[PDB]
């Protein structure tokens, strides 16, 4: 079970580097995984379900990395604190660009992909707002915008900006500049009065 | 010519308030415009071409409003200067939410829609960077990030945040909060050291 499922998922991630999900057949997935087509349908109903599982894996990888960071004591340097956090997403999604690209596109056509992304964005926004609230409570950040509203716009900026950078969209921030760009906007907007 | 073309465009904008372009037929468009199907094909090749023209109209409306603002002397109050500028996009796109929603979705499936949006984003980013550069030259803004990179992330934030707000996505900034939210992040990031 585990082994043939993992092989299908690995094959899908590899083929999505070359082409979009529309141009990948179940035959391609079964062939890559060394199984028959009917055996593929035992593990997944569709190529779309495979992408959902890949995206779920990547999103939970980012979330579990963020939880690991949240568990350790807080970085005493506020800019570095936020940079290490944004970097979890930069490195996790940047290490899975094909799944990232395909998953964002699938939000349009898949309610399960749209709901997965929504769910995790709400969790990441809530956490961001809780950190901003803690910074205000300790007198390290000014009481300016509603923290949850600020957190929402900053998280949406990172969603759009990181995906544009990884896809090489025109326009985009160069990948080698995007972490510095986003940290600057987070720190100035969280700590600026 | 002008009159039947305008009627098709008006019908399309009206029907997109009720449903997506996928659920609107050429019959629906011709019927709404008081023409036959074959007469529709004289003016446009597809329902997709109608949406392209609607989006083109809206994007050029925003751009021409921004040009009008760019022509007048600069607002002496830096926060108000940026607020009046962001408000051009808030009001223009917010007044055409059905075309906005349908056009953003069509970027996925239409190279002409994707190129239209890209073209105008590059123009708006260039203008933003030129204003930031002028603010630095006059000693009103600090020389922090590369202006074009800062401008790119701020414009992508507005793209994603305003569209989420107008679509009522979860998550989103409430529409009644989104202008204040974005102005705060632009002003703190442009003027913060
Ligand atoms: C590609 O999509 C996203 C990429 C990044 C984000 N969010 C973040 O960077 N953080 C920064 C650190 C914070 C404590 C949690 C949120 C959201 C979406
Ligand atoms: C919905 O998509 C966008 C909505 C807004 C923008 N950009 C802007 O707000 N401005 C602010 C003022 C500046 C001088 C030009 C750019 C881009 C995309």
């Amino acid at each position: 079970g585990d082994d043939r499922e993992l092989a299908i998922l690995a094959t899908a991630e590899n083929l999505l580097e070359d082409r979009p999900l529309a141009d990948i057949s179940v035959d391609d997935l079964a062939k890559g995984a060394g199984i028959s087509r009917p055996t593929f349908y035992f593990y997944f109903p569709s190529k779309e379900a495979v992408l959902l599982t890949l995206l779920d894996r990547v999103v939970n990888q980012a979330d579990m990395a963020l939880q690991t960071l949240a568990e350790n004591p807080a970085d005493t340097d506020r800019e570095n604190m936020w940079r290490t956090g944004i970097n979890v997403f930069f490195e996790t999604f940047g290490s899975h660009k094909a799944v990232t690209r395909a998953g964002q596109a699938a939000r349009a056509t898949s309610v399960e992909v749209a709901e997965l992304w929504s769910t995790f964005m709400q969790k990441w926004i809530a956490y961001t707002a809780a950190v901003i609230d803690a910074e205000r409570d300790r007198g390290a950040a000014p009481r300016t915008l509603p923290a949850h509203e600020l957190a929402t716009a900053l998280n949406l900026m990172n969603e759009r900006t990181l995906f544009a950078s990884f896809a090489g969209e025109q326009p985009s921030v160069p990948e080698a500049r995007v972490l510095d760009t986003l940290v600057h906007i987070w720190v100035t907007s969280i700590y600026g009065e």
